[PDB]
């Protein structure tokens, strides 16, 4: 009835990247069983909490669906009860630091021989085989190793990072993907896979369009949609002009189209004193006449260096700073109604207060109010593909150990070894 | 074996999303038919070219692994073959406007008549239900509606786009997890199921840490890892000095971290005339006593204002100034090899130029060179998914109309029919 129904997750991960992945799975149904250091847990628990004494909106957005077990990994006793579970598992996840799992005795060859059926899935911050595959990897040094902060910002700026989670939980949706892709070959093989995404990898895949960009300019030596190809518009800090005649690596283009249509952020009525009062406005090639309609210059419709995007080259930016003047007594919402009269792709900019109680993402089941008495109710974000057949069935993050007990008595474990496990501290 | 052979998809998709989506099952082994517009076929084809008459790389790079088929589908033959091809498929896959394919007369009731084991899957800007559900989107406009573009660049600056395609790649990926989710369920039910990714909803999954913030500053009143939150950095347009105060929804940081460890952009050697001389440094809670090894200042060790984050927030970016004073006779490889010894989370800021010729990701399969016989080889991205079981084997993008009588006759059609079809100008 959902897709992972039945698919058991023994599930290593911690931060963001790997719980994004597991907590999604939870969603379409999978059963997660969350293994935490004893005491502290998944270090996100504890970070930028709202609450003393309650687990941070950083865990709680992030696991989801899971159930939570302690356990102690450097003991003899657990390593044994390791050997029990990955026997239960259809997969295991992990985004440990590089060989950690491998140190703990638990390497692929080994895994292999305790279950031939179970999956393992890993998220490093660089590929296997690379120069830098030993290299323990965060968010923003991943956005940076994949080449969008060099891609991201302005020309008169540094590399810029991005607000979205182009490291991690991008990282943790392709596991997703590698994950779902060795369960519909182990239908025929009958045997699991290892599959690993490295970060790099993953905020690399995002910026092909950057790639494509790089051998347009190694091969042209221009490239026509950029603002650095308008005559005399971009300047560096010193004031020195930014031109394609010097520059060798794809340059940061500002809010110029990338792999849309020719576009840019347009102001809007009180972007003095509102940081979001902005629209994101596209000239589309095939749409001109009826920009020319909107901005009421009939006269741009039949001439040459207006009508083509070869003849508005030099001077696209003269253009969008023209119809920008049209938006100044209008707010985001109205602009963004205007332009839609004309079926011109143009949207405003959302606020994160806007979005978090937005009814259309509610009523979708992509904002979503989890139920939780102990913490009280919460956000996260649902699931972002909709199916026909179901809904997630979202449910609210594990305390630190909350079912250990519960989990061990489903290895089959009497009331007797588990009074020795918490005696020893092996939960 | 590859996890998708076997796997018949029916791709009716264009521009970047859906092709991502098309592609990257191809390069699991998916048989991937390309539906094309006659003539001109999909609009990447003619899209920035870099030669005259030759498809562009935007087209190469998103379209290997596929075979293509020119079809007028608003003819009655036209839409007689789709019945054929839809009956011998396992996916749909489509990124057309709103309706657009509902208006052919393909609607899921009627997908599901032809055959009961079909998945169809769509990417749209905005869900079904939404408000906005009927407008047309591209890339940028999706990071705006998402979140995105609010929470990237400068507090002082516009909302940014990310040079990562997080509106369309990004929305493509995820239809991509939906798609082997449903394959999942399938061999369950034996039925196919309707999935559908809206590019708002993919951005804003990659935004959750966002929402974390968002409801942490409605339940606090601050956000204190922000810059705004430390004591005369951060200014406003006025010149006068940021707080949380005034602020409401959550604002944009510059390089700020973006999770629980602190971090920012640090300039290196050449940083003036080269864009992308910069690291990424970040000064995590638990390094902090190796950081002070490599700064050289034992000073701040027992220091009790330093040696916590609490310590670091009153006076973070005044030791951010002075951490990149030791960095400013050195590259950003010089920088980073000295952080590696300590196991210090710091990074370079790649440049595309660099990402494209890296022997490593060459090594890996992650940038690859496809040889290409009619346009020359050029590179792209490859599976950033890596598997013990199998490599991709990526081949060239295929010409409009290149297997149109290909798989014409894979239909059961004599050559009668086929030059009846090419007079008549539905292939
Ligand atoms: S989303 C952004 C985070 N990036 C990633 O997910 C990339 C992959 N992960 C990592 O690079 C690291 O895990 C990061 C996130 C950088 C954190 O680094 P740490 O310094 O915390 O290193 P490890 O995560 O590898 O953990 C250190 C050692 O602790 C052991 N360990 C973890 N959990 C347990 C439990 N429950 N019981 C016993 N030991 C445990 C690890 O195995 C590891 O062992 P070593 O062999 O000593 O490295
Ligand atoms: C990208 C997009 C904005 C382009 O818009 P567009 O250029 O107007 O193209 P459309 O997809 O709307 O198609 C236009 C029409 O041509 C038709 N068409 C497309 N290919 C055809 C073919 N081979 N034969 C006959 N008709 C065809 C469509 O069915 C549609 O018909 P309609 O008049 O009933 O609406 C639009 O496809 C879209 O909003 N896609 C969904 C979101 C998305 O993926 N955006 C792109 C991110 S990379
Ligand atoms: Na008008």
């Amino acid at each position: 009835t959902k897709p992972l129904d039945g698919i058991n997750v023994l599930d290593f991960t911690h931060v963001q990247a790997g719980p994004a992945c597991t907590q999604m799975m939870g969603f379409l149904g999978a059963n997660v069983i969350k293994i935490e250091r004893r005491g502290s847990g998944d270090m996100t628990r504890g970070w930028l909490q709202d609450k003393p004494n309650v687990d941070s909106l950083y865990f709680t957005m992030f696991n989801c669906n899971k159930r939570s077990i302690e356990l102690d990994m450097k003991t003899p006793e657990g390593k044994e009860l390791l050997e029990q579970m990955i026997k239960k598992a259809d997969v295991m996840v992990e985004n440990f630091g590089p060989g950690a799992l491998d140190r703990m005795g638990f390497t692929w060859e080994y895994i292999q021989e305790l279950n031939p059926r179970v999956i393992l899935a890993s998220v490093k911050g660089y590929a296997e085989g690379h120069a830098n595959e030993h290299l323990k990897v965060y968010e923003n040094v991943a956005q940076c190793s994949g080449g969008a902060a060099a891609t991201t910002g302005f020309w008169d700026g540094p590399p810029t990072v991005s607000g979205a989670a182009l490291g991690d939980s991008n990282s943790g949706m392709h596991l997703m993907i590698g994950i779902l892709a060795a369960l519909e070959i182990r239908h025929k093989t009958g045997r699991g896979q290892k599959v690993a995404v490295a970060m790099q990898d993953a905020v690399l895949n995002l910026v092909r369009i950057k790639l494509r960009d790089q051998q347009r300019l190694e091969r042209t030596g221009i490239l026509a949609e950029y603002p650095q190809a308008q005559p005399n518009f971009a300047f560096d800090r010193d004031g020195n002009p930014l031109s394609f005649d010097n520059i060798t690596s794809v340059p940061r283009g500002g809010n110029a189209g990338g792999g849309g249509q020719p576009g840019w952020m347009l102001k809007c009525k009180g972007w003095e004193t509102d940081a979001d009062s902005y629209v994101y406005f596209t000239i589309a090639a095939n749409m001109w006449p009826q920009i020319c309609d909107m901005i009421d210059k009939p006269e741009w419709k039949d001439d040459p260096a207006y009508n083509t995007f070869e003849g508005r080259v030099d001077k696209l930016m003269d253009i969008f700073s023209f119809i920008e003047t049209k938006f100044a007594d209008k707010d985001k919402f109205e602009v963004t109604e205007w332009a839609a009269q004309y079926g011109i792709p143009c949207g405003p900019v959302m606020s994160m207060k806007e979005l978090a109680h937005d009814p259309s993402l509610q009523k979708v089941g992509t904002v979503v109010e989890v139920v939780d008495e102990i913490r009280g109710n919460h956000l996260t974000v649902g699931a972002p593909f909709k199916f026909s057949g179901f809904q997630p069935e979202i449910t609210r993050a594990p305390l630190l150990g909350e079912h250990t007990d519960e989990v061990l008595k489903e290895l089959g474990l009497d009331d007797a070894k588990i009074k020795e496990l918490h005696a020893k501290q092996v939960v």
